[PDB]
């Protein structure tokens, strides 16, 4: 056990080398073009074994998947399911712009086709895997709230949604990381939470990360507080949401439900 | 000289202490009611001399302002206007959400209301300073392109402009700091540049920065590589965008014209 990755990011393929690239030459016209390697792999489960499958946080190559254990086929196949979702068309129900990954760490590192070498991550089953649009999440929020309004609402939830993401995402290793990256997946899991608040004509002012007191020994918690304001309106109370994050596991859990309040 | 701030975020006031507090108790129903505020200093421009002006990143006040020298008077009225757009409704031609703050470096701190001790800078004059709000920016961009997809186009252009605020935004001191939150100013201004590159469907994809071989010695040039891809369709190119950023200066330039090319 060399400690978990809990990561964020893009899913992609590589071929490692030119003979690998050559093997799937054959078997499409453009091994380049995802679509056709999605369908390719789709009908060939098992070539999905041969590729080095990449996540990549906005163009950086920071990790190599690799499955293992008797789930390995269970997972490549979620591999595939990610893949072809980033794939779709902006409006499908299939689309894909976010993605969680859970990993244990190893001191395995693989060379990619262009020569980087990036380090492997063993990612042994699907759970905790998750794939999101932003639209499909302000929807979900949306059907939670009374209104209209409803485009400024949904522009609202949307950039909240998008700047925590930006402001979070990070490498995904050290605990305090791990615990900002699942912060972005609890965020996106809990967003008609934060409707209301959005709503109420409040947004987003303070992301504030602290450990946590609020856990047994040998966790690894933190308490995560969004805090939200009124720029236009005057002397108006400030909504506070806090919830706590236990990274300890490779699946990092949830502890207790979310608190709010107002200050 | 003890080196430049390059700076974004939200402007604000602090009254430092209970006396200072008090004096502006008497002058309006509630001084933290920063509608009422901006009323009292329209008015009585002087009184602006009185407060800590801060600038605060996401709730973190990391700066205090001070204006000094002959334009002082000019940099308090700036400071005001600043404070004004940001209580405005976000439909308003002056409504502010993003704040660029050049200045000077200093080894004074001020003590604010909270008892928090942050670093003063100096603002010299209002050149470099400037107020945005990304919707005002959008309508700029979408005027240069040809479309109807204004709807798609209006949403793609607001989440890459929010997307590289939120990437790069920091303290501003180091020099690839003041680069990085320099590089959001310039994205802002040039952002109908990049307006075709999401009309065609593509959307950002990476944000390189690199130390410039193409500036005279002496200067502070990073070159700041923009690449936008299509993740929809297929095999087709990537755009880059580069451009020259000179942050030597405490008003830093931007050297020669935006490049694009296709890879
Ligand atoms: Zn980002
Ligand atoms: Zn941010």
């Amino acid at each position: 056990f060399s400690g978990n990755v809990y990561a964020l990011g893009t899913i992609g393929y590589d071929f490692g080398d030119e003979a690998r690239r050559d093997t799937f030459k054959e078997r499409m016209a453009d091994p380049y073009d995802a679509r056709q390697m999605v369908e390719r792999l789709d009908r060939n489960p098992d070539e999905a074994r041969s590729l080095i499958w990449t996540l990549n946080l906005e163009g950086d190559v920071i990790y190599a998947l690799d499955p293992k254990g008797p789930f390995a086929t269970n997972v490549y196949e979620i591999f595939l399911q990610m893949l072809a979702g980033q794939l779709e068309p902006e409006t499908s129900a299939d689309f894909i712009e976010r993605l969680s990954v859970p990993a244990r760490r190893t001191t395995r590192t693989v060379e990619l086709f262009s020569g980087e070498v990036v380090p492997v991550v063993n990612v042994r089953d699907p759970r905790g895997m998750y794939g999101w649009n932003v639209n499909a999440l302000v929807d979900a929020a949306l059907a939670t709230v009374e209104y209209e309004d409803e485009d400024s609402l949904r522009q609202g939830l949307t950039a909240f949604l998008n700047r925590v993401y930006h402001d979070l995402h990070n490498l995904g290793q050290t605990s305090r990381d791990r615990a900002l990256n699942f912060t972005v997946t609890n965020t996106f899991q809990a967003a008609s939470t934060f409707a209301q608040a959005i709503a109420s004509g409040r947004q987003l002012d303070t992301i504030e990360v602290n450990k946590s007191p609020y856990c047994r020994l040998n966790s690894d918690c933190w308490d995560v507080l969004l805090t939200f304001y009124d720029p236009e309106h005057g002397r108006r109370s400030r909504r506070v949401f806090r919830f706590t994050l236990d990274v300890v596991y490779v699946l990092p859990v949830t502890v207790g439900s979310i608190k709010s309040w107002s200050l």
